[PDB]
């Protein structure tokens, strides 16, 4: 009997994780927010009959990480063996203007879910996965970063996720809950939110190729990231819960690239060579072959306290879990641009 | 200077109101929830460039009715002349299992918005519209229901909206805020949420017509409602803020029909005549011409405390605003079925 | 098995209710807020040094309410906990909504979560503030509600969420629609205790003058010791019904001031009008009462007078203490207190 | 212009800080919770240049109204659910007040347009060291919290750092170690011991129960530590500092030294929850152990290194452990003899 409860099931990771666990024969339950319109686009294919919306081995429940009673009711009805806490306000720029909501969902909501496990009498039966993050390293104190690199958060998102990391450790130590922190670095896919930098670039490049757009604006072009594929990373979350002891792990590729490089490589897939001119907020990217400007900079996309550089060392996970990433940067860029060209050609309003 | 701020801009009513105010020359601002997917499908045609998603006279801001600082920041930046508080968890059945979240958004959230107006120094310069509701009458104490009919709520949604009604009256009386309660009766459209009874029926009948669904289940077939068209009702909201004095008004058709009638008329639009057999949870609806059962009853769609009957008396609004409804019940049903058949032919999952 | 859980046990009513249920042999549990100082002065005398147990909690913390209810398994719950001051509710509107409105829902949801919906009896502390603007005099159960403060609006939410749990789930839950009740343990910020304490300081030479707000407001004032018995009676009833509890007599604040001063040998004579009105002692010539606009409310509740016929008929309840006797008892107690400790 | 706003003015530290600032000629404003009873006992003697305002660290509108009306030059955020044992049963409330409440106050400063004119003090804590990663602990020792209180205070520490770095707010974390006084809350171990010992001396009590006798702490005096808070805001640059005595003693030693001041020598017998403390001179048992006073995850050992504060602020403690014990026992004897129910 394998019964999983996923908070954040409608998100990028929750959609891939649901597919992965269904293939292994799990009964999969998800918590979905009430919405005035459709919000299940990433998972609508996982109904027994998607046309008629008839559920099979995936069951959805209305709820929210800010409603204490709804979490107790769902956990008591489902009695899960595994809980994956993926639900969050996950956008770092948005966290600067929505700091209080971000604290309530990403920080206090982690405690609410842990308290619901305890209220339901499941502290000694459930295994709990927390969605921790390389944003905890912020202004990095070591390069590369690994499990024993000290934390230095740099946004209201990072501060909220730091609370969540430590409240999970305290339940593990105080009550012997099997609970783990996955310290995941950036991971993307064709299902990535449109407001994250990689998907923003692939969508915009697609629209330019098709004549639906002339130019778009970015923020800090010199930021450097470790980018993997979400489909690979959800496997690591499951492996952490199969481990004999509840241990925390970094999950990453170890390879670093700039935003500028993501832009350059994306445009090469549509036959265009970007050459940069200007400085600071006045920098632009121009196509060599046509002379047209396609990329500009706008300070509205900068963050007040930036995270300049991330590079993860996942040696501990490779040794203990036998996890390895499959998709590297060049393949990720290609896949994202190709998927967005097909999407935008089929539907220009997408 | 005509500058509107709409909470709940992504919802049914917010989408039609945004269009109406833009046609009258307003600068229109909306508060939008952060979502992991797009949630702006009802208003994406109101960008200056819809393929490129570039804003014109409509401007969107991230926020939530539970985040105090965001509301003050938006109101202080925008300095609106009119505020329409349409944001809510609006589903009555869902409110029984999300009672606490519904109280915080629909009840306390109204107070947060009023307090933001006061904090920003705008108590003498803004006009405020509250989205009140015929659910306040609940177990109806008069037939028909008018502004002076006593309230008798019958759900956590109704109780939260009752708090909101009275906190608005108290700001009007204490501080001379121009604030009004629109006591609107049920209003529908092709943009109505899928989980409301009218849109559930029109979508299900469309799928049956396309041979993609055999049967669907409803709850209480004998519930009676006053149903109008959302496009007509957003005009009344605007008229209530054009009034010289702040007054509360009932907005309704005055005509009553059952859920069962909505079902029968919907099926006639696809060439089928429904004849009913049996009682209570064992009642079924069978097509006379083919012999096939297309409608069953499931107790899971019933509410613990039902609102059996609503019929609005809009005499005061006809006399003081010169408002009248344009769309009647028969036309509403025809429009919703025709729209959903056309939609279902392109996408069987709608 | 008689096991009561009282939210608001440290307050005026909770202290008298605790005594009442203890005298009848109940096991009494209370929810107490964490404080940086001592906050249990009204109930310290009820320790074994026994049958009263205290638990740390808050009406805004969901998990604590479930933990307490699951451990205690009460047969009766009295939700007396609240930010209960009407003037303060205008400056603390959001906190007042969260505690007095949503907190009632949290407690009802805790009962449901703990599986006690069919076993517990639930008393809600409802209020005559729900009759904020009135055309019917006296007011009874069928008089319409019209709140006039953020306190009143929060209490109206609480009244109706209680009704919805009764109707939806067949919970035995009742609204006590209680009119003003006072005592020597009444909070000092309420008008009656403000007057008695100030009159007593003036008597002992500790104070010369004090200021009030609206002198012409009219109220139905009873004694808290009488009203807590009515709460228990409502839970012993065969069916869950809502009741008005009141004296039926109405007096002004001006009247309360005049009578209080008569108990210290002084005859109050008023001069001027509105915010510049003062009360002077006739036999000495000294000004002892002024008016300050800062003590007015933006939206006043002008007049309250309750008809408790339903309660007299179904519960056999009647009030024992009247306005004149209450004034005498409060002024007498504060005179003792200020003589025995001028810092009390 | 010198105008202070103190959250937590009714608590131990707020009462000493109010006195200190008033003696320097500050206008002092405080935020007080509505209570059904009197809650201003520590500051009632200061009734002028002190003004009190009703509020709560969970009510956003009240914080903006107060900050906009007062326009303080200095804010001290001392308000908190501050009891570590209670935090295990009130984890959600503790997060909302101690964690989120710090963000609400910072956001109010920003909303009111005061980022460049206010200096902000945050009440951080040696509980951040939890399971100590070094001995003694200094500003660079890694944090490892061990309760819902400690986790909430960790969020508060880092949201303060983020406002400093993002917006150039003059904001600082005082990383203060345990500090006590005759006004210390009765539920903390030092005041529990001094009150119980005073009652035993006067024949008003026979015996009391404690939890973990072998926990070790660095204990100073609150009057000295509020001075350090003010010095951190007079500094030219906004820096974080450890404030401590550098001396460590056990709960067991606090018990023994307290009883010596009333003429009794405690000798211990038995083990774990069956351990008792007996007076050698009389043979009478006065101390027992009850597991109900233990914490699920204990903080075993705290000892602070305040070299940075000595070098940059010229701060030093005036009172050490032995004088603190003497002062607390003598004050509680005088209190209990003057009023048996105090
Ligand atoms: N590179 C990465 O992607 C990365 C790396 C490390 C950690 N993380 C963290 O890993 C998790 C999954 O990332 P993702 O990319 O899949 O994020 P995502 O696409 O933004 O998905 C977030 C999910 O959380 C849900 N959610 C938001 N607020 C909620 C609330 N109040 N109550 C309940 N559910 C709520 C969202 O629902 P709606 O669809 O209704 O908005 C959505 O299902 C997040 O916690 C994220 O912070 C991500
Ligand atoms: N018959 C009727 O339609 C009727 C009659 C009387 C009164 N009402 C009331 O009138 C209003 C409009 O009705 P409708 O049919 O347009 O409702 P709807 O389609 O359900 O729209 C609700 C809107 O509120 C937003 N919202 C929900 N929770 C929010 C939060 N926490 N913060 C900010 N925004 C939030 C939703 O955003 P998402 O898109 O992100 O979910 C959406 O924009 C509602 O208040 C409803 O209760 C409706
Ligand atoms: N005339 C009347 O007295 C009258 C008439 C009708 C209705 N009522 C209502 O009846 C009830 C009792 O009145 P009263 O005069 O006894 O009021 P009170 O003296 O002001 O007592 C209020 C009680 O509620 C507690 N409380 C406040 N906030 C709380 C929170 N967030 N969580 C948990 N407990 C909290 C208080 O604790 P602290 O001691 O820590 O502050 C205190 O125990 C109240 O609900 C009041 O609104 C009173
Ligand atoms: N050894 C130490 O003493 C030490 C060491 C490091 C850090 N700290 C921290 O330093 C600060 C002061 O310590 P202390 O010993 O003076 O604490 P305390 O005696 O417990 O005082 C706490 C203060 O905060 C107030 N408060 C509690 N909840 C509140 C809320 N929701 N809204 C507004 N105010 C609220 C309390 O009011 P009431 O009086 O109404 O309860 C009281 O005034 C605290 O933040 C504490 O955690 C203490
Ligand atoms: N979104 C965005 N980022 C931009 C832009 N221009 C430059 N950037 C820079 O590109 C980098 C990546 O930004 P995001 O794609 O938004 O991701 P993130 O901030 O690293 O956060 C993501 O990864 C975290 C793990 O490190 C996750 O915790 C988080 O939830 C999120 O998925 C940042 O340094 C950002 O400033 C732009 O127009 N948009
Ligand atoms: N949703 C739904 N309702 C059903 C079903 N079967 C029967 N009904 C009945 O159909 C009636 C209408 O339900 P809804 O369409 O969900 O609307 P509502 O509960 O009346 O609430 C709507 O109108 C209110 C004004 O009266 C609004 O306040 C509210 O937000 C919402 O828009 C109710 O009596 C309901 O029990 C079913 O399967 N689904
Ligand atoms: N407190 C106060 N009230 C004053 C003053 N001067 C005049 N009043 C007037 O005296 C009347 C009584 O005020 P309170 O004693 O504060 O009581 P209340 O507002 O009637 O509220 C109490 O009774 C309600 C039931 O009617 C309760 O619901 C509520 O919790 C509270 O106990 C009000 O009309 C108030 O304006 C003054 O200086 N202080
Ligand atoms: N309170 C208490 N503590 C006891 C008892 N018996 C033993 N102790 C032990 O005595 C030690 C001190 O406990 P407290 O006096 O409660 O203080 P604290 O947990 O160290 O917390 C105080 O200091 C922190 C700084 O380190 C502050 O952050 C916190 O707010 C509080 O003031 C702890 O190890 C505790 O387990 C008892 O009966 N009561």
């Amino acid at each position: 009997r394998n019964v999983a409860l996923i908070t954040g099931i409608t998100g990028q990771d929750g959609s891939y994780l649901a597919e992965f666990l269904l293939e292994k024969g799990y009964e999969v339950h998800g918590i979905v927010r009430r919405s005035s319109s459709f919000n299940t686009g990433r998972i609508e294919h996982l109904y027994k009959n998607p046309q008629a919306h008839i559920e099979g081995n995936m069951k959805l429940h209305y709820g929210d990480l800010t409603d204490s009673t709804c979490l107790v009711k769902i956990i008591n009805e489902v009695k899960p063996t595994e809980i994956y806490n993926l639900g969050a306000q996950s956008h770092v720029k948005i966290s600067f203007d929505l700091a209080e909501y971000t604290a309530d969902v990403d920080g206090v909501g982690t405690l609410r879910l842990l308290d619901a496990v305890k209220t339901c009498g499941l502290i000694n039966s459930v295994k709990f996965y927390q969605a921790s993050t390389s944003q905890l390293y912020g202004k990095v104190q070591e390069i590369p970063q690994k499990e024993t690199t000290p934390f230095y958060p740099r946004s209201p998102y990072g501060a909220a996720k730091l609370y969540a990391y430590w409240i999970v450790v305290n339940f593990r130590e105080a009550y012997n809950l099997f609970a783990v922190n996955g310290i995941l670095f950036n991971h993307e896919s064709p299902r990535r939110g449109a407001n994250f930098v990689t998907r923003k670039i692939s969508r915009s490049v697609a629209k330019i190729y098709l004549g639906q757009l002339e130019c778009f604006s970015l923020g800090n072009l010199d930021a450097k990231r470790d980018w993997g594929h979400a489909k690979d990373y959800v496997e690591a979350m499951w492996l952490m819960l199969q481990n004999d002891e509840p241990e925390d792990f970094v999950i990453a590729t170890g390879e670093v690239h700039s935003v500028r490089e993501f832009v350059e490589k994306s445009f090469l897939h549509i036959g265009k060579t970007i050459v940069w001119e200007g400085k600071n907020e006045n920098e632009v990217g121009r196509c060599k072959e046509t002379g047209k400007v396609h990329v500009t900079v706008d300070l509205k996309y900068y963050r007040p306290t930036e995270v300049d550089f991330l590079q993860g060392d996942c040696t501990k996970a490779k040794q203990k879990l036998n996890w390895k990433p499959r998709v590297a940067f060049d393949e990720l860029v290609r896949e994202m641009v190709h998927a967005d060209v097909e999407l935008m050609r089929t539907n220009p309003n997408a």
